[PDB]
């Protein structure tokens, strides 16, 4: 049962470190692509399986290197992950959405044969930090064929996204760049009632929590991607009946349980 199932039965511990798949990397040069600034693809190797794909945007003034740990973490659990660079480090959230859109098309159509061999392009998702997280919300509204969206400490001036794509938002309690009261929480609350949604708030965390190895971000991001991109109900346990001392808030409409 479940053709998209990959990897062993998960434990919490295992989701806080790199997973069972060997990871290859491919550098997408800036000038090689139109529509975004290149980036790095992290993808499984030493395996004959295909996997869902994820495009991920860094935040305002940041490089793809700021999410390298997470691109590799996700790939090692069984995903093809393209972390983009943006045309300009100064690009806003809606520009980042357009670039995510270009990056997804690139992954499907134009990426190296070794990457395409590992990709099931029928199953794609998005994630992003800060302004990249605002871009993640925007693209989830523009393209409801996506399987999931994970905005990390998101920032956007638009607060309402009418998307049917399942969304998990990570807020940071002590974020002064994108305060959760103005950004993450409004975004959560304003998503449709009928859309599966989760909000987790990291205790004592700042806006840069996403930029280094973070156990909570790892567990929640892997679990949401597995649940929605792979239909992998083994990951429900991490997202349901949650009692996590790393969290200082948790909200859900419990559609995923
Ligand atoms: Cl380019």
């Amino acid at each position: 049962s479940n053709p998209y199932q990959r990897g062993p039965n998960p434990t919490r511990s295992a989701l806080t470190a790199d997973g069972p798949f060997s990871v290859a990397t491919y550098t997408v040069s800036r000038l090689s692509v139109s529509g975004f600034g290149g980036g790095v693809i992290y993808y499984p190797t030493g395996t004959s399986y295909t996997f869902g794909g994820i495009a991920m945007s860094p935040g305002y003034t940041a490089d793809a290197s700021s999410l390298a740990w997470l691109g590799r973490r996700l790939a090692s659990h069984g995903f093809v992950v393209l972390v983009i660079n943006t045309n300009s480090r100064f690009d806003g959230p809606d520009s980042r959405a357009s670039q995510l859109s270009a990056a997804l098309n690139y992954l499907r159509t134009s990426s190296p044969s070794a990457v395409r061999a590992r990709l099931d392009a029928n199953r794609l998702a998005v994630a992003g930090h800060s302004m990249g997280g605002g871009g993640t919300l925007r693209i989830a509204e523009q393209n409801p064929s996506l399987k999931a969206a994970v905005p990390l400490t998101p920032w956007h001036t638009d607060k309402t996204f009418n998307t049917s794509v399942p969304v998990l938002i990570v807020g940071a309690e002590a974020d002064t760049v994108a305060p959760v009261s103005q950004h993450a929480i409004p975004f959560y609350q304003n998503l449709p009632s009928t859309t599966p949604k989760v909000y987790v708030e990291l205790c004592n965390a700042s806006h840069i929590a996403p930029n280094s190895n973070n156990a909570a971000i790892s567990v929640y991001t892997i679990s949401w991607m597995k649940l929605w991109v792979d239909n992998d109900t083994r990951y429900r346990q991490f997202l349901c009946n949650v009692n996590d001392p790393a969290l200082c808030d948790f909200r859900t409409n419990n559609r995923h349980c």
